[PDB]
Parts: structure tokens; C-alpha cells; sequence
């Protein structure tokens, strides 16, 4: 996260971080007690994923193994275009203070709508450092015309773009697969923007969750 501050302890329950091991792959969502939501380009054959702590590599967060994910089946490694996954937890997380999981959105939020995004990714760029509390951004979403004004053809009909006018403040790499959170709903994941990040008005680009509602809702069924 480009110009952001520390998130504040217990606004973000929902956070969770996938790792490789023990070092930072991509952030992600928790939406249910076994499930978690994040990016298809954040895909692994297996993951740890970190849950309640705003500190990355916590000793004392918990930490549950996953080896199950279900991309979105148009997910294109070309145009980027459906980069949205589900992974599902080896054992299931209890809740708690810090752990909770997000509310789903049941409609789109428009655009000038206030939100915030999270996560652990850098917080300089092209040079990175790594933070280690949970890095918060404000943004607001940008229309489709106007973004494309930046983006042109490569901006799909499920992306959905954020940023501050003339603000560098934005996500950057480590980021990728982390909730865009607008009026209390999830309303994106993390997808892609220009790299170097932060540049000020080149929008954060994101997955818009509320174009996947069936999907999502579908892929988690637990009965008939
Ligand atoms: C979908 C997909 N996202 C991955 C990626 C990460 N970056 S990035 O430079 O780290 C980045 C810049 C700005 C905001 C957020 C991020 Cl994560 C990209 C920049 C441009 C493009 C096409 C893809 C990515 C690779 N694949
Ligand atoms: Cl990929
Ligand atoms: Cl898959």
C-alpha cells in the first residue's frame, strides 16, 4: 500500500495473508469459517494461510494450511480479465475479535463511493519495503468511462477502478488478492494497476465482486 497508514486494530477482521511458506504471497478475504476469497493470479498448489493478526508472520496468529482452489473458469492469464478465486481452509477458523468474516456485497456500489483497501504489500515503489503492520488506503471508485481514459481497451466489464485524484495513495505488489471494502460490503479484490505503483492518477484496478455473487455463492454450497 502506496501513502497509506497503519489500519486500525480490529477494523479489518476479514484480512487474511497468503503464504508461501512463511513470506507474503498475496492478501485475501475471509468469507465464511473455511473459505477464503482472493485473486486467480494468486494461485498456489498450496498456501498458509495467516488469519488474525494485523502483523505479518505473527508467531502467535493463527496459521491454517490450504491446498484447494477453485478459480473462476474464464480467469484469462492474458487479459486478466475474471481474476477471482476461492480457497478452502484445511480445518476451519474460529471467530473471534480479530477474526470475521467480510459481508458480501448484494449490489454495486456506483461511482464517488468511499472505500478502503488493505494489505502488506510495499509501500514504496519501484524500490520495495515490506511493512509489517496491515497497510490501509481510502479510495473511491472510479467510474468505467473515466478509467478508461487511462486503461483504453484493457479494462473489462468486471473490473472495477479506485483511486484519489491527484493522490498517489493505492495498492501496489504484495497486495494482489486483498479486500476493496465499501460501505460495509466487500466490493473488490486487489487485481492489478501501472507499475511503478502509486503514480497519481493511474487507478487501482480490481475484480467487482458484485458481478460474481452466483459464482461465489455457488462454488461454497455445503447442501443440495
Ligand atoms: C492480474 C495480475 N496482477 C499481477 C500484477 C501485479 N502488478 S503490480 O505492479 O504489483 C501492481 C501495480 C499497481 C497496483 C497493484 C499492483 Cl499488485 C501488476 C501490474 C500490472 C498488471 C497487468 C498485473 C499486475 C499479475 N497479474
Ligand atoms: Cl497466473
Ligand atoms: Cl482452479
Amino acid at each position: 500500500i502506496i501513502d497509506g497508514y497503519k489500519c486500525k486494530e480490529g477494523s479489518h477482521p476479514w484480512q487474511v495473508a497468503l503464504l508461501k511458506g512463511n513470506q507474503l504471497h498475496c492478501g485475501g478475504v475471509l468469507v465464511d469459517k473455511y473459505w477464503v476469497l482472493t485473486a486467480a493470479h494468486c494461485k498456489m498448489g498450496q498456501y498458509q494461510v495467516q488469519l488474525g493478526s494485523d502483523k505479518i508472520g505473527d508467531q502467535s496468529a493463527q496459521k491454517i494450511k490450504a491446498t484447494k482452489s477453485f478459480r473462476h473458469p474464464g480467469y484469462s492469464t492474458k487479459t486478466h480479465v475474471n481474476d477471482i478465486m476461492l480457497v478452502r481452509l484445511d480445518e476451519p477458523v474460529k471467530m473471534s475479535s480479530k477474526v470475521e468474516a467480510v459481508q458480501l456485497p448484494e449490489h454495486c456500489e456506483p461511482p464517488g463511493t468511499s472505500c478502503t483497501v488493505s494489505g502488506w504489500g510495499t509501500t514504496t515503489s519501484p524500490d520495495v519495503t515490506f511493512p509489517s503492520d496491515l497497510m490501509c488506503s481510502d479510495v473511491k471508485l472510479i467510474s468505467s468511462r473515466e478509467c478508461k481514459k487511462v486503461y483504453k481497451d484493457l479494462l473489462g466489464k468486471t473490473m472495477l477502478c479506485a483511486g484519489i485524484p491527484d493522490s498517489k495513495t493505492n495498492t501496489c505488489n504484495g497486495d494482489s488478492g486483498g479486500p476493496l471494502v465499501c460501505n460495509d460490503t466487500l466490493q473488490g479484490l486487489v487485481s492489478w494497476g501501472t507499475y511503478p505503483c502509486g503514480q497519481p492518477n493511474d487507478p487501482g484496478v480490481y475484480t467487482q465482486v458484485c458481478k460474481y455473487k452466483r459464482w461465489v455463492m455457488e462454488t461454497m454450497k455445503t447442501h443440495r
